[PDB]
DNA sequence: GCACGAATTAAGCAATTCGTAATCATGGTCAT
C-alpha cells in the first residue's frame, strides 16, 4: 500500500495528477513540471546513445519551452534524443522503483444504457429520449438505478425491488436478490433532473476506468451528445475533472463515430479488451453470446419492440438493464481484465489507455529500462508504411489425414528476434543472397562466418546483445519466475486441501506467512491442527497470491506477444524495416526448413521414397500425417485406443523430438546465429477411434480441418475431444438445428463409419421438416421495392425477397396486415412448385407471424423442400467429398464390372 | 538545381535510402545545406513514391518538367 | 491563428518566403544562368529482382554525376 | 514560352479550392459561360450554314468539344 | 501517433470479364 497515479494529463504547462495518497484517499495534484530532454555532443558523458554516442542532457523550465526547443532542433536537423511525451517521464521520475498498487481503492465504472427509441438511433444523432442510468462500482460496489418516474414520453410506476426479485410468475423478473439489494433508487418528475443528478453522480462519483460492454460506441456517445443537444456546453463538460473535455470525432469507413476521450478518466472499452486479450473465437460478438459462452447465464427471450416494455412492464425492462450490467460485471469477475490492465500499465509506467496502442505499451517500457543505464532513447524519425512478407501456410491436400500428429513453436518471434539478435543498433551490412529456396534446402553456401544473418540479406553482429532482445529476455524470466510461483502456489493449496481432511486442531494464532515462496514442510505441518476458520483464512490468502501471479503472468505474455506488431509498425520508435523483414522470411525458411526435415526424415523410417507427411500448418504451427508409421507398426497389435495415443505420444518425443532438436540446430549453425531456442513438442494427437471405420480427421483447404483430437498438451482424454475450424458450422445464416446436426455429422464422420453417416443424413432429413417454418427460413433486407415490380410479378432479376414479398402483397391485399415497405429486415422461403400464389416464394417482416388464413397451405406447400439442399446438404457434400466418402448411397452396377 | 530523368523515382529516393541504411542518417543529412532532409509517401496514387525534398537543392524531376511543358 | 480565432480576416501574405523575395528585390531581377550550378545525375544498380526506391537493398554500383559549372 | 505556359496553366488555378482567390460561383461561371459560347457558335454556323445552301434543319458541327468545332 | 502542425492537386469513370437471367431459335416425341 503505497501512492500511486490514478490518471495523469497536461494543460498549458501543469501536469494534473489524479493520484491515490499512502492514506487512500484521491487527491488532484497539479505541478509545474519541468522537462528534461537529451541532444547530441562531443564531450564524453555518463549519457551515452544506444549506438555509444556521447549525449548531453538539459533541463528546461516549462514544457513549452521543450516543445520549442523541439521545434529548434528540427530546423537545423539534429536528432532530440530523450522522451517526448512528459507523462511518461513524469510517471517515472514520480515513483522510479516499482510500483505496488491495489485494485480496491481504483474505481472503475460499469454501465449499460437503453434508450426510449422506437426505431435505434445513431449514437451521436440524439432523436430519441433516455431512461436507463447504471453506473456500477469497485470501491463502493452498488448499483445506481433511479426511475424515470414520468417523463416527456409518458409516466410509468414506481421500480420496487421486493416485488420483482422473484420469478415472472411470482411477481418478479428472474434477477438475482443478492444483486437487487444493491440497485438504489428514486423519482424523477422529468428527465431533466435526471441528466442533473447524473452529472453530479459523475462529479461526487468520479470513476478511474470507464468501461462496459460496447460503452464507447453507444452509451458513452449517445449519453454525452444528448446533454449537449440539451444542456450545451454547460454540465457537459463537467463529465471531466480538468474541463479539458474535447469534442473528439473520429470518421471511418463504417461512417461517422465520435470517439470521445474524457480528460482526467480513461475510457477503457470492454468489448475492445475481450476482442484484444482473450483469443476466444465466437461468431457473435454481442454480449448476450459471450455471457452464454463465460456465464451461461441466459437472459428470458421474448422478442419484439420495447417500446411498449417501457411503460407496461416496465419491471421487466428494468430488469433487463440490471442483467446487462450484472453480465459484464461477471465476465469481469471470471477473465479479470480490468485487473490486467492496471497490473500492466503500472508495469509499463503509462497512461492506463496506452493498454489499447501496443506501440507505448513498448515505447514505454524499453525505455523504463533504459533508464537505469543512462542511455537515451532516440527522436522519432520518419519513416513509410511498407508492405512486406509475413504469415505463412502450406498448402494442405484435401485428403482424409487418418494418423496425424502436430507441432508448435513456442514463441515466433519473440524467439526469432533473440536467435537472430535482431536490433535497431545491431545491423552491421548485408551478404549476397539467393533465391530463398536454395537456403530450405541447404545446398546454398553459408552467408558469412563472423556475424548472425537472416535469408533476406542483412547481416548482424553476434557478441554485443541488443536492447530488444534484452528486453525480451527480461520479460521472458520474469514471466516464467512468476509461473514457477504460481506452480509453488497450487502445490502449497493442494498440500493444505490434503491437510485440512486429516487431522484437527484449535490454534487460532495466524502469523506472518512467508509470500512470493513456497513455505516449508515443518512450517506446513505444525499448522495442520488450525481446525477451519484460520485455515480458510491461510487458503484465501493463497488464493489471492494465485490470482496476482495469473494476472502478471497474463499481462507478461501479452507483452512478449505484441513486440513483433510493434517492431513492424511505422510509428514505433524502434523501427527497422530490414529488422522486420528479416524476422519474418526467417519465419518462413524454418517453417520450410522444419517441414524438408520432417519429410527427409519421415521417409526414411517409413521407407517410400517422394512424400509429403506435412499435412498442414501455419508458420509456428505444423501437422504432419504419421499414418505410415503406424501401418508399419500395425494396428491389430493394440489392445486399447489409449495404447495407441501413448504410442503416438511417445514416438513424437522418443523418436521425433531429438529429430526437431537436431534439425533446428542445423538451422543456427547454418547462419551462425547465436544460440538455438526454438521448441516444438507434441500440441496435439489427431486419431481415429481403435477399430472404426471412422476418418479420423480431415482437411478442406487452406486453413479448414477437422479432428478428433485426442491428446492436447499431454493431457490424455478419456473421450474424443473434437477440434474443428473454418467449418460452416458456426455461421450466424443457418438455424441452431443445422449448425448441431452439421457438428453431429462431423462427429459421425470422424469418429463413427459411412453407414453411421449414410443414415444419419436421411434421419435428419425426415427429421429437418419436424420444426417450425420461421425458424428454418432465413432472412434478407428488402430495399427498392418500385424497382423490381410488374402488378407483382418478377421483374428484371428480381430478388428473392423481393419476389416474396411481391407475392405476398397480392395473396393479403385488403386483409389488414401491416404493409411490408423497404427497408425493413424480411424473412423469406421458397414454394413448392404448383402452389395457389403461383410464385415459388414467400416473403413477410421477421419474427412476425403471418396470418392463419394463409398459414396452413404455405406449411403444405413447403413440407420436404429442397431449400436444406442449400443449407445443409451443400456443406456436406463439400466436407464428405474431402473425406473420401458419399453420404447418400450411390448404388450401381459396379460389383458386375468387376 | 538538380535534374535527371527520373530524379524522384530510382534516384533521389535511392541515394538518400542507401546512405541512410549503410552511412547512418546523419551523413545522409550533410546532403543539404540547412541539414534539413524529409521523405513523404504518396500512397493517394497507385504509385507508392516515398518523395524527398532535399532544402537548398531544388530536386526538379526532369520526367515531370517535360510532362508538363 | 489568434486573431483568426475571434472571427476577423487576416490581409497580407501567410508564406513569408514570397514576402522576403519580394522586398529584398522589389525591381525586376537580372540574372546570368551560367553561375547557377545545374547538376544532373542518373543511377545505375544491378540485382537479382528489380531494385525497389524503397527497401534500397542492392549495391550502388554506378553514380556518373553531372555538374554544369 | 514561359507567357504561353503562364497563360495556359491559368483555368488550373481560379478553379482550385486552395488558390486564395476561389469562388464556386465563379468557377463555375467561366466554365458555363463557355458552354453557352461553343452552343451558341454551334447554333450560328448551322444557321448560316442552311441560309447558304437553303434547306433548313441540317447538323453540320460533329464532336466538339468545350473548344473545337 | 503526441501535441499539434501549416500549408494543401491525383476525379470521374472506359473498358473488360463473368454470372445469371430473359428471350429466342431448334429438335424429339406425341395426339392427331
Amino acid at each position: 500500500m503505497k501512492e500511486f497515479y490514478i490518471s495523469i494529463e497536461t494543460v498549458g504547462n501543469n501536469i494534473v495528477e489524479r493520484y491515490i495518497d499512502e492514506n487512500g484517499k484521491e487527491r488532484t495534484r497539479e505541478v509545474e513540471y519541468l522537462p528534461t530532454m537529451f541532444r547530441h555532443c562531443k564531450e564524453e558523458s555518463k549519457y551515452k546513445d544506444i549506438y555509444g554516442k556521447n549525449c548531453a542532457p538539459q533541463k528546461f523550465p516549462s514544457m513549452k519551452d521543450a516543445r520549442d526547443w523541439m521545434k529548434r532542433m528540427e530546423d537545423i536537423g539534429l536528432e532530440a534524443l530523450g522522451m517526448n511525451d512528459f507523462k511518461l517521464a513524469y510517471i517515472s521520475d514520480t515513483y522510479g522503483s516499482e510500483i505496488v498498487y491495489d485494485r480496491k481503492f481504483v474505481r472503475v465504472a460499469n454501465c449499460d444504457i437503453e434508450v426510449t427509441g422506437d426505431k435505434f438511433p445513431d449514437p451521436m444523432k440524439a432523436e430519441y429520449e433516455i431512461d436507463a442510468i447504471t453506473h456500477y462500482d469497485s470501491i463502493d460496489d452498488r448499483f445506481y438505478v433511479f426511475d424515470l418516474l414520468n417523463s416527456m414520453y409518458g409516466s410509468v410506476s414506481k421500480w420496487d425491488a421486493k416485488l420483482a426479485a422473484k420469478l415472472d410468475c411470482e411477481g418478479g423478473d428472474e434477477v438475482p436478490q443478492e444483486i437487487l439489494d444493491r440497485v438504489i433508487y428514486m423519482p424523477f418528475d422529468n428527465e431533466r433532473d435526471m441528466l442533473m443528478e447524473y452529472i453530479n453522480l459523475w462529479e461526487q462519483k468520479r470513476p478511474a476506468i470507464f468501461t462496459g460492454w460496447n460503452i464507447e460506441g453507444f452509451a458513452v456517445p449517445y449519453i454525452m451528445n444528448r446533454v449537449k443537444m440539451i444542456l450545451g456546453e454547460r454540465s457537459m463538460k463537467r463529465f471531466s475533472p480538468i474541463g479539458r473535455v474535447k469534442s473528439k470525432l473520429i470518421q471511418n469507413m463504417y461512417g461517422s463515430k465520435e470517439i470521445y476521450s474524457i480528460d482526467g478518466v480513461s475510457i477503457l472499452d470492454y468489448l475492445d479488451l475481450y476482442k484484444k486479450f482473450a483469443f476466444t473465437n465466437l461468431p457473435s460478438f454481442s454480449l448476450e453470446s459471450v455471457a452464454q459462452h463465460e456465464t451461461k447465464k441466459g437472459k428470458l427471450p421474448y422478442d419484439g419492440p420495447i417500446n411498449k416494455l417501457r411503460e407496461t412492464n416496465h419491471q421487466r425492462y428494468i430488469s433487463y438493464n440490471i442483467i446487462d450490467v450484472e453480465s459484464v460485471q461477471a465476465i469481469d469477475k471470471i477473465r479479470g481484465f480490468i485487473d490486467l490492465v492496471l497490473s500492466m500499465s503500472y508495469y509499463a509506467k503509462m497512461p492506463f489507455s496506452g493498454v489499447m496502442s501496443p506501440i507505448k505499451t513498448w515505447d514505454a517500457i524499453i525505455f523504463n529500462s533504459l533508464k537505469g543505464e543512462h542511455k537515451v532513447i532516440p527522436q522519432q524519425g520518419s519513416h513509410v508504411k511498407q508492405s512486406f512478407p509475413g504469415a505463412f501456410v502450406f498448402e494442405p491436400k484435401p485428403i482424409a489425414r487418418r494418423y496425424i500428429m502436430s507441432f508448435d513453436l513456442t514463441s515466433l518471434y519473440p524467439s526469432i528476434i533473440r536467435q537472430v539478435n535482431i536490433s535497431p543498433e545491431t545491423i552491421r551490412g548485408q551478404f549476397k543472397v539467393h533465391p530463398i529456396h536454395e537456403y530450405i534446402a541447404g545446398t546454398a553456401p553459408k552467408p558469412s562466418d563472423e556475424y548472425s544473418c537472416s535469408p533476406n540479406g542483412w547481416m548482424y553482429d553476434k557478441h554485443q546483445e541488443g536492447i530488444i532482445p534484452k528486453e525480451i529476455a527480461k520479460v521472458f524470466f520474469q514471466r516464467k519466475d512468476w509461473k514457477k510461483k504460481m506452480f509453488a502456489e497450487e502445490m502449497n493449496a493442494e498440500a493444505i486441501k490434503k491437510i485440512i481432511m486429516k487431522g484437527a486442531g484449535s490454534c487460532s494464532t495466524k502469523p506472518e506467512v512467508e509470500r512470493y515462496v513456497k513455505f516449508s514442510d515443518d512450517f506446513l505441518n505444525e499448522l495442520s491442527n488450525y481446525t477451519e476458520s484460520v485455515l480458510n483464512s491461510l487458503i484465501e490468502e493463497c488464493e489471492k497470491a494465485a490470482t496476482l501471479a495469473n494476472t502478471n503472468q497474463l499481462n507478461r505474455k501479452i507483452l512478449i506477444n505484441s513486440l513483433y506488431g510493434a517492431l513492424g509498425n511505422i510509428h514505433f520508435r524502434y523501427y527497422d524495416l530490414r529488422n522486420a523483414t528479416a524476422i519474418t522470411i526467417f519465419g518462413q525458411v524454418g517453417i520450410q526448413w522444419i517441414a524438408r526435415k520432417i519429410n527427409e526424415y519421415l521417409n526414411k523410417v517409413c521407407g517410400t521414397n517422394d512424400e509429403d507427411f506435412i499435412a498442414a500448418g501455419d508458420t509456428d504451427s505444423v501437422y504432419v500425417c504419421v499414418d505410415k508409421v503406424i501401418e508399419k507398426v500395425g494396428l491389430d497389435r493394440f489392445k486399447e485406443q489409449n495404447d495407441l495415443v501413448e504410442f503416438m505420444n511417445q514416438f513424437g518425443k522418443k523418436k521425433m523430438e531429438p529429430m526437431i532438436d537436431v534439425a533446428y540446430r542445423e538451422l543456427c549453425d547454418y547462419m551462425n546465429n547465436r544460440e538455438h531456442l526454438m521448441h516444438m513438442d507434441r500440441e496435439a494427437i489427431s486419431c481415429p477411434p481403435l477399430g472404426s471405420k471412422g476418418v479420423g480427421g480431415f482437411w478442406k483447404a487452406k486453413k479448414r480441418y477437422a479432428l478428433n483430437v485426442y491428446d492436447m498438451e499431454d493431457k490424455r482424454f478419456a473421450e474424443p475431444h473434437l477440434k474443428i475450424m473454418g467449418m460452416e458450422t458456426q455461421q450466424s445464416s443457418t438455424p441452431k438445428a443445422v449448425q448441431e446436426a452439421l457438428e453431429e455429422s462431423i462427429r459421425r464422420i470422424l469418429q463413427e463409419g459411412e453407414e453411421s453417416v449414410q443414415e444419419y443424413y436421411k434421419n435428419f432429413e425426415k427429421e429437418y421438416r419436424q420444426l417450425d417454418y420461421k425458424v428454418i427460413a432465413e432472412v434478407k433486407t428488402a430495399n427498392d421495392i418500385a424497382k423490381y415490380d410488374d402488378k407483382g410479378w418478377p421483374g428484371f432479376k428480381c430478388p428473392f425477397h423481393i419476389r416474396g414479398v411481391l407475392t405476398y402483397r397480392r395473396a393479403v391485399s385488403g386483409l389488414g396486415v401491416a404493409p411490408i415497405l423497404d427497408g425493413n429486415k424480411v424473412m423469406v422461403l421458397p414454394l413448392r412448385e404448383g402452389n395457389p400464389f403461383g410464385d415459388k416464394c414467400i416473403a413477410w417482416p421477421s419474427g412476425t407471424e403471418l396470418p392463419k388464413e394463409i398459414r396452413s397451405d404455405v406449411l403444405s406447400w413447403i413440407d420436404h423442400s429442397t431449400l436444406f439442399q442449400k443449407s445443409f446438404v451443400k456443406p456436406l457434400a463439400g466436407m464428405c467429398e474431402s473425406a473420401g466418402m458419399d453420404y447418400e448411397e450411390k448404388a450401381s452396377l459396379d460389383f458386375l464390372f468387376g
